[PDB]
């Protein structure tokens, strides 16, 4: 039972390199064709009643896999990739942009959908499990926006935009979202607490971040000649950040390891010399990209069987279809509307964002795994015990996100391709 | 509680960089110092009924790993780095030297053993358990012993031998184990079906190795202009051959994860080229170091977790550490006895080995984890329903392995250091 688990990694990393030795060049990029893979693979198990005797079990395991644990297992090795890649040269100049617009943008995204789902969705749903749905799908990763962005060789100052707003994006997604959840379990709040519990979960937790950049930075430049351990210790102490945060401070640990991989991106030269600082990068590559080809084959197990899993309950009249295609739609209007309110701020403000930037901002608004871990979150709390929350709910929230997580990267991503090649 | 354990994780890999960046080029070597923090660990949570809050939980998460697990998640990440850093020069000279002496060898050792405790142990053992006991104490992994015969630069023969030996140990010694848990469940043997299970479980598991060499090779050749593909290749395919091997085909796994990693260290040049090359090494090291600090220092906090989780029962009245003595003498006389019958053999096959050689032989038999994912398979089996096998057996095996892999490294490890140095 415990080993099927490993035939499972196995098998979705070798159809990363298989997907990857494909698809590499041609017009249909990496990330959607491992989430279809996944889905595939996770409607082929689930679906069909006849089932795959030793691949299945584990697929039925990792499918099994708790939220809290999908995010710390994977997520520490994603956001150091991201915040660790990127250059001084214009983070510098963009931070103002993407604070800009990852914390206002998320906040008037998450109310304007919030409300918007409340108004039209007859499930008798309240406005703080609305407001709660706001905030789940309100986290940004457009992998395949940046990989093109890079491949094609575009403007820099909108691939750093582009990322940073994703990762902060992330954060500020999960402060949210864990304010609406306290919020629907019982737990009252005033105006001083709720502007205590963001400004310590945002601002304490990024501390942490330098804290543990600059401990790790003095013990890095007290070892002497040697690379293996230096890149272990950063490792390690990416993978220590996490925890410290999301469980020891009760504080946000998205924004802690990436103030851990920024300041480690400003200290580079210091504590690695020669050779080192080229391997230093060569390893994280494998680590991002193994991370990058698990989570998404996962990802797409996951929504498939949160399709099938109750398909009898839900998923096959076609009403509840046609809502997830107004919700779609709901999600890039709000994505239109945030950018449209943010635009004079972002236009004076570090580089000025012309009309096809601000366009190319429109569109990216791919979702990630990073709102599967809440989704799933909120239905595991349905099953339980639960006040105001039913299992029917959490049992809607689970397709609604895993239906706009395979719907944005199939068209937005996909699409991205013929604005920036033909249209700009 | 999932995530106390990435916290462990976390916590064991800086506890292995501070032991690396300490005692290092000391005459206190890297894996001594490791397996004795773990049992430190072990022994402060376990024994000091106070406890560590955190910690402490993914700490007991970690000690109640299942064994079958233990080896698949670890060892086809050690066995691969050893069986693939090795050079095409010196394996195909001493291959003849190895394999009659881990095959005979093993044989000799278990029937030796197996005897003679269940000759001077007043437990009541049986012969089956007994033997069953001496196949598992006849595995050895001495990575200390090949880290100093590559710090010194003694010759090289000498190190692949002493290698390799331990590798086609590890393997069969789990065939050996496998024959005697068949013997002492209750299923009956004669001859031709020992000598067609031992016959298919080695060499039907040999070639499964280069079927997926061959395989991964050709489809190394076909991908172009890429580096991280091919490595994440590689090692994907040499963790899904220790399940193919384990859980699919009834076969060991170890030998066919030892015939994978060769051949790559025989065909590596026509498969990566230029800079591929240099960097496949890097990652493979640090995957081993990785997986060499996890499992030393887990390996202690499983061995203390033996001696305390039952000390009213067992591990108190001096008479059962008294026979732990006899055992570890017990032990090398065995290991001088392997060596004195194979002697002449060992003598006229490959390179002559002469007397020194033969010393060094006669130490560097270190226990590894491999026999304490064995020990404990033994307990797990003893506590559920059981035929012979009761739980007190399952007791004494876990501390009988596990004072046997703690005495062997900080005697036979440490003190390796005074015969290389002065004597020879
Ligand atoms: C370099 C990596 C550093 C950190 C790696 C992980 C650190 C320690 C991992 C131990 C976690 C497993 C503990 C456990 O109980 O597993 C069960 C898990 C969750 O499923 P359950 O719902 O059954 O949870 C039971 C608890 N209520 O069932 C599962 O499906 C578990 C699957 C996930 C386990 C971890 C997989 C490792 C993947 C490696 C790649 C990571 C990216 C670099
Ligand atoms: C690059 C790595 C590739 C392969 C990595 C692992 C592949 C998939 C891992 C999933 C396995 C976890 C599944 C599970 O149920 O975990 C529980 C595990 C065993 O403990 P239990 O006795 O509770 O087992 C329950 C079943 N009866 O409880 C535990 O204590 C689990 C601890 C071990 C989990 C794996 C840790 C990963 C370590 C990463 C480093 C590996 C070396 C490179």
């Amino acid at each position: 039972e415990p080993d099927d688990a490993v035939l499972f990694v196995g098998v979705s990393l070798v159809l990363g390199i298989a997907s990857r030795h494909l698809l590499r060049g041609t017009r249909v990029p990496y990330t959607v064709a491992l989430l279809v893979l996944g889905v595939a693979l996770g409607s082929l198990e689930f679906g069909t009643k006849h089932g795959m005797g030793k691949l299945g079990a584990g697929i039925r395991i990792w499918a099994n896999i708790n939220p809290d644990l999908l995010l710390a297992v994977f997520l520490p090795a994603l956001l150091f990739e991201s915040s660790f890649s990127m250059e001084i040269h214009q983070i510098k100049k963009c931070m103002a942009q993407m604070v800009l617009l990852a914390g206002p943008g998320v906040l008037i995204s998450t109310f304007f959908l919030g409300s918007a789902l409340k108004l039209t969705f007859p499930y008798n749903w309240n406005w703080k499990t609305s407001l709660l749905l706001g905030g789940l799908l309100s986290a940004t990763d457009p992998v395949a926006v940046v990989a093109l962005l890079k491949e094609l060789g575009a403007s820099k100052k909108l691939s750093t935009i582009i990322e940073g707003e994703s990762l902060m994006n992330d954060g500020t997604a999960i402060v949210v979202y864990q304010l609406f959840y306290r919020m629907v379990l019982g737990r009252t709040f005033d105006a001083g607490s709720i502007i205590k519990f963001l400004s310590e979960v945002s601002l304490g937790a990024v501390a942490l971040g330098l804290a543990f950049g600059i401990a790790s930075v003095l013990w890095l430049g007290f070892i002497f000649n040697d690379t293996i351990i230096e890149i272990a210790l950063t490792l390690a102490v990416s993978y220590i950040a996490f925890f410290t945060a999301q469980d020891a401070l009760e504080v946000s640990g998205v924004l802690t390891v990436m103030t851990l991989g920024m300041f480690y991106a400003a200290f580079a030269k210091t504590a690695f010399k020669g050779d080192s600082q080229q391997s230093l990068h060569h390893f994280w590559e494998m680590v991002a990209y193994i991370a990058n080809t698990l989570i998404f084959i996962l990802s797409g197990v996951v929504i498939a069987d949160g399709v099938l899993e109750n398909n009898v309950h839900f998923e096959r009249h076609g009403a509840s279809w046609g809502f997830l295609l107004l919700l779609y739609v709901f999600v890039q209007i709000s994505r239109i509307l945030v950018v449209v309110i943010l635009y004079p701020l972002l236009r004076h403000f570090g580089y000025g964002l012309d009309l096809k930037e601000a366009t190319i901002l429109v569109w990216a608004g791919l979702r990630g795994a990073v709102a599967l871990s809440l989704s799933l979150s909120v239905k595991r709390a349905s099953d339980a015990v639960q006040t105001h929350l039913k299992p029917v709910d959490g049992t809607m929230f689970v397709f609604f996100t895993g239906g706009i997580v395979f719907l944005t990267l199939i068209f937005n991503g996909s699409t991205t391709q013929f604005l920036l090649h033909l249209l700009g």
